[PDB]
């Protein structure tokens, strides 16, 4: 038999009460250089089953308590037996308290310790955080428990289950502000041994998960609201970042969203305020602890001056997704890391819901399909994909927790949960929400529990019916990978499913308890009017006189995208698809417009159409004024660019996207005035910059004229910038270009001296567009000088000059040149080998380059790759495919342009 504190998971014979935790950082180094923080904490308990052992998490903590590394006491008159001894265990983060005698059921204790930590720079636990302000290195303290850190700030059962009630205290410099998950007690008092420090208590949090606590000391102010109800809201920020207002954008929308999802989920807001910081760096990006939500500056800070719109979007859509998790998620929690995609994946698409009802002009709601829904289906239609659902037995390491964390439980998460939202209707999905939550508050779950009160609420019905149980539906949706393919017969109205792989030679090898069937809802609008909704049962073909058409009739499924799959048609269909949209696109609701270039582009890489039937998708373009089926078709083109913009196809393409853009970039120049004011709404504001970047980067002179009068404009007079932050990227992109090293350099000037981190990449990104080798080989030389390109932004740059068709072999060379810098930035530094490699051998598409890799990895000896080693690998296999995928298509695509360029 195994002994306990070898096994990763917690025993069940002893659950937290409460906890007490004192935490003390040092914000001054050691001289060695070394930050630490002091911590005290109590943890009670109660025995659930006898035991003469206390297993809890610790991690990287040293203990100072006095005798053994805790002290156990009875609560009440409660008798405690005797420690034999105390012992770490690294492997599974475990302290553990070995007795001389048995735990009795049923009593309570209490276990005290001391103890104290590095306050690394390294984002976990209890760490620090450096900036500068002036002259001046500040230095704060702030918290990442997210997964399995807060016992590396104090020992703890740190598993999310095991809920308690905290209560913090903060020990810091008596001029800095302390805050955590709950307001302060009341004024801070100072510390009798050096009242130069101050103490900070917070009022008892409620039951809640470890995870979700968050603890910070620094030199920050805040902008502040109250709510009606008397919930304080504040925004909290570097003093400079709140004087500038950069703080406004998000207290504007906090109240509103907050509103929207107490509504929304049948629920008050579960705490007495809300806080929410911007920390500078915050790789993580955000977090959503209960109370006190941290997000990276340029997530959650907003300036007016020189932020574009894609800003605010970005605002209020992190925002609504981390308050949301104030109730789902942190509320009612998920027992196990397996079920992260229900927590995250709800997060992410009720994100939109909440963001749409602080800015319900934007129709922000339909962003879930480009940025969720067609991202994700990039990566489920692989053999190398996996199904939302883990067995929690699988998922036991801080490793296998933290791997939970990626595109399939976030954007497929979101796209299934959104289908059956949509499938149940709103108003059901919201019944047994409220019902969910109501029943689990303050405790814990498994997605099973939301199938059962989501059936509740379908039984408790008699409108909306079910081929089956809400369980046995979203079975097929969540325990197999992938998603169908559906193909419709017009001709018969025969319909199928297959499980749709981009690569038609791929082998799946995962099995599929279910084949590889779905259950399928299916929506579907025949001649621009509405039909009946079908379900697709558990079958590969079916047949139904809902897809059967006319010669001149047209069926089109899966209306705005609501259901997790692609669709194919037979070419008449598809025809007359076509058809529709070059006489009245208007008859086709927007995200369907984008749907029709989505899919059938991913249907030719499927071998399921030809190349010919997806361009022919995109003739419709030049009368299309709406933002998403303009950005189907660009991240649909942006690999036959990458493919074809150093050959004899890239003219005709060029010459046939300046025929699809002229119309669009004419009706914004009058639309905007002569481009002096912006569309109104997010989206129109979206097609704009499109329009324009489309137009200057496939060379259509009214653009290149636009962009080289504002950047001359903007040179006459520096400090009055005349370009508007939504177009400042293909202005400054096009502009530089077209001039020479007069544009270059001042450009440059403006970089070195720019105070905002989204200027500077721009002017970064912009740099790159030169078309003077020199000036681009030149640049490539500062990328590697910490003092004039950050570390952080060099791999970055460099791949921006590849990104130049005239940088390409500049920036390859560049890298190979230089591949002897791993063993300075590695060990100093990430670098990220991985991301560099990527993007430089991203064009390789010919059994040439191909050589070229193979001789550039013939440096196997040693060196390594580090970070991006069989990164290396992944180029390699790569290249292999585009040398395939050009020789297959290369006459076919050519030939297409020519006969559609005019
Ligand atoms: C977790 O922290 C709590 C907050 O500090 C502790 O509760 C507090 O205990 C204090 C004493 O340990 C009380 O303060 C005063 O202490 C003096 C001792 O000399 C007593 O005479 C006073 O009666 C007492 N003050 C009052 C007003 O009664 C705090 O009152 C008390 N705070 C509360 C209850 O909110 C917990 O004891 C601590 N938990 C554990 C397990 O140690
Ligand atoms: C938790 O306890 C650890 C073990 O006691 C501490 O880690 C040790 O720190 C020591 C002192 O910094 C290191 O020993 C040497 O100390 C002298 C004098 O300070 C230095 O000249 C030496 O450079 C240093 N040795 C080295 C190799 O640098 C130990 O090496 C080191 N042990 C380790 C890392 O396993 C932790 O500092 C302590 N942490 C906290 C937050 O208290
Ligand atoms: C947070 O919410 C505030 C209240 O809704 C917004 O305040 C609005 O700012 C607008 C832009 O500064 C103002 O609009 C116009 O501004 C121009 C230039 O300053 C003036 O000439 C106009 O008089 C003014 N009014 C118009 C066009 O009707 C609004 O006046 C102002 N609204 C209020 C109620 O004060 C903030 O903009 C918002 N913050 C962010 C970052 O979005
Ligand atoms: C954290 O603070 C709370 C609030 O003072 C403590 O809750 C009290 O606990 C004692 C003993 O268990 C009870 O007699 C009181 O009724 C509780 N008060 C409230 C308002 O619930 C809690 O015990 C503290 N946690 C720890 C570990 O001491
Ligand atoms: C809080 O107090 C500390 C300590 O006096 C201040 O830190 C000093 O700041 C000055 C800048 O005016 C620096 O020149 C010193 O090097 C700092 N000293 C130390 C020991 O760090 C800090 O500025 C104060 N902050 C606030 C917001 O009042
Ligand atoms: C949660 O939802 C319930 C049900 O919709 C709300 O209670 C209803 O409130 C309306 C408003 O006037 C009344 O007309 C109904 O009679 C109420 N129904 C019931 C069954 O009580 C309730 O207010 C909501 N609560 C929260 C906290 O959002
Ligand atoms: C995890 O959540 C479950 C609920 O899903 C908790 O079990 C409930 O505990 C409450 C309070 O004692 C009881 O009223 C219910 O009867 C329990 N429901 C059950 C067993 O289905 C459970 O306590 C939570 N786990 C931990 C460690 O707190
Ligand atoms: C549509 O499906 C029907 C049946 O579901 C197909 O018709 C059958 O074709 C097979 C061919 O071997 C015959 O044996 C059956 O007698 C046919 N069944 C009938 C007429 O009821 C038909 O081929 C499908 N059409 C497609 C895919 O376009
Ligand atoms: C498909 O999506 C569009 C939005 O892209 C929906 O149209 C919106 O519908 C709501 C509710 O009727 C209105 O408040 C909005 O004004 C509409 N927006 C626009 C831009 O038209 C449409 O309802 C969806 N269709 C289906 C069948 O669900
Ligand atoms: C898949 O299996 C087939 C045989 O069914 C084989 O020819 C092929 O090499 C395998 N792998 C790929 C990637 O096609
Ligand atoms: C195009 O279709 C729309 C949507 O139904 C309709 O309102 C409009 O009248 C049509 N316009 C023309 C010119 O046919
Ligand atoms: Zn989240």
């Amino acid at each position: 038999q195994s002994k306990p504190w070898n096994r990763y998971r917690l025993p069940t014979t002893l659950l937290p009460d409460s906890y007490n935790v004192t935490l003390r950082p040092y914000l001054t180094p050691n001289a060695d250089g070394l930050y630490i923080f002091k911590g005290k904490s109590i943890v009670r308990f109660l025995c659930q089953e006898p035991t003469d052992v206390i297993i809890i998490h610790s991690k990287k903590l040293n203990y100072t308590t006095q005798g053994h590394m805790v002290v156990l006491r009875g609560v009440g008159d409660s008798q405690v037996p005797e420690i034999d001894r105390t012992e770490l265990v690294e492997l599974t983060e475990y302290l553990v308290v070995h007795l001389k005698g048995s735990l009795q059921p049923g009593h309570m204790y209490e276990m005290e310790s001391e103890f104290q930590g590095e306050l690394a720079d390294d984002l976990a636990g209890f760490y620090r955080s450096e900036y500068m302000e002036g002259n001046v290195k500040k230095v704060l303290a702030t918290t990442q428990m997210q997964s399995t850190d807060a016992r590396k700030s104090f020992p703890c059962f740190d598993e999310p289950a095991m809920k308690a009630t905290f209560n913090i205290t903060l020990i810091h410099p008596n001029n800095l502000t302390a805050l955590s998950n709950m307001p302060p007690k009341g004024s801070s008092t100072p510390l009798a041994e050096d009242p130069n420090w101050s103490v900070t208590e917070f009022e008892t949090t409620p039951v809640m998960s470890t995870y979700l606590l968050a603890y910070i000391v620094s030199e920050f102010q805040s902008v502040n609201e109250t709510a009606q109800n008397g919930v304080l809201i504040r925004i909290w920020a570097r003093p400079n970042a709140i004087a500038e207002g950069h703080g406004m954008y998000a207290l504007n929308v906090t109240g509103p969203i907050l509103n929207f999802f107490a509504n929304h989920y049948n629920t008050s807001y579960p705490l007495p305020k809300s806080d929410q910081i911007a920390l500078p760096d915050f790789n993580a990006g955000a977090m959503e602890n209960w109370g006190l939500v941290t997000y990276r500056e340029n997530a959650l800070l907003f300036d007016p001056q020189s932020s574009s719109i894609s800003n605010k979007e970005r605002v209020v859509t992190v925002i609504a997704h981390e308050l949301a998790h104030q109730w789902f998620g942190n509320l009612v929690t998920l027992a196990w890391w397996n079920d992260l995609w229900l927590n995250e994946g709800f997060a992410s698409y009720v994100e939109y819901l909440g963001a749409d009802h602080a800015e319900p002009t934007w129709n922000l709601k339909d962003l879930i399909v480009p940025g969720d829904v067609y991202r994700v289906m990039a990566v489920d239609a692989l053999a190398s994909s996996h199904p939302l659902t883990t067995p929690a037995e699988e998922v036991n390491t801080p490793a296998q927790i933290s791997e939970m964390f990626d595109s399939i439980s976030y954007s497929k998460g979101a796209s299934v949960i959104r289908m059956l939202s949509n499938f149940l209707t709103e108003d059901l999905f919201k019944e047994g929400l409220a019902s969910y939550l109501h029943a689990f508050a303050y405790q814990n779950t498994t997605y099973l529990d939301l199938w059962e009160h989501l059936q509740k609420a379908v039984d408790a019905q008699t409108s909306i019916r079910l081929p089956d149980t809400v369980r046995a539906i979203m079975d097929r949706w969540t325990l197999q990978m992938g998603f169908p393919v559906i193909t419709v017969d017009t001709k018969t109205g025969n319909i199928s499913q297959k499980h749709f792989l981009l690569d038609s030679e791929s082998n799946v090898t995962r099995s599929s308890a279910f084949d590889y069937l779905w259950i399928v809802p299916i929506s579907s609008i025949k001649n621009g009017v509405m039909q009946d909704h079908y379900w697709l049962r558990d079958v590969s073909q079916a047949q139904n006189d809902l897809f059967k058409t006319a010669s001149d009739d047209w069926v089109l499924l899966n209306v705005n995208v609501t259901g997790y799959f692609q669709v194919n048609y037979d070419e008449d269909n598809w025809r007359m698809i076509q058809h529709q949209l070059q006489t009245n696109l208007s008859v086709i609701p927007v995200i369907n417009r984008a749907q029709v270039i989505y899919d059938s582009f991913n249907l030719a890489t499927a071998h399921m159409v030809p190349v010919t039937l997806a361009l022919d998708n995109t003739l419709f373009l030049n009368g299309e004024k709406e933002y998403m089926p303009w950005q189907a078709a660009l991240s649909s083109l942006s690999y036959f660019s990458l493919m074809f913009d150093r050959s004899e196809v890239y003219g005709p393409m060029k010459k046939y996207l300046r025929k699809q853009v002229e119309p669009l970039f004419q009706h914004f120049e009058t639309l905007t005035k002569n481009w002096t004011e912006r569309p109104e709404n997010l989206m129109d504001q979206y097609s704009e910059i499109n329009a324009i970047s489309t137009a200057c980067s496939n060379g259509l002179p009214q653009c290149e004229n636009l962009a080289k009068t504002l950047f001359d404009q903007w040179m006459s007079d520096p400090e009055n910038n005349p370009i508007h932050p939504n177009l400042r990227s293909t202005i400054y992109c096009n502009a530089i270009a077209q001039g020479g090293q007069d544009q270059w350099d001042f450009a440059w000037g403006q970089l070195q001296q720019a105070q905002l981190v989204n200027e500077a990449d721009k002017l970064r990104s912009a740099l790159a567009c030169s078309n003077e080798v020199w000036l681009l080989n030149r640049y490539l030389g500062y990328t590697l000088n910490p003092d004039l390109i950050r570390k952080q932004d060099a791999t970055s740059t460099i791949n921006s000059i590849a990104s130049n068709v005239i940088g390409q072999p500049l920036a390859w060379d560049f890298v190979q040149s230089n591949w002897k810098k791993l063993f300075q930035d590695y060990g100093g530094g990430s670098f990220s080998f991985s991301n560099l490699i990527q993007g430089v051998t991203r064009r390789f598409s010919s059994e040439f380059e191909l050589q070229q890799l193979e001789q550039f990895k013939k440096n196997n000896m040693d060196v390594g790759f580090g970070s991006g080693t069989r990164a290396l690998e992944q180029a390699l296999e790569k290249t292999k495919a585009n040398i395939k995928w050009v020789k297959e298509n290369k006459e076919v695509v050519l030939n297409w342009f020519i006969e559609h360029s005019s």
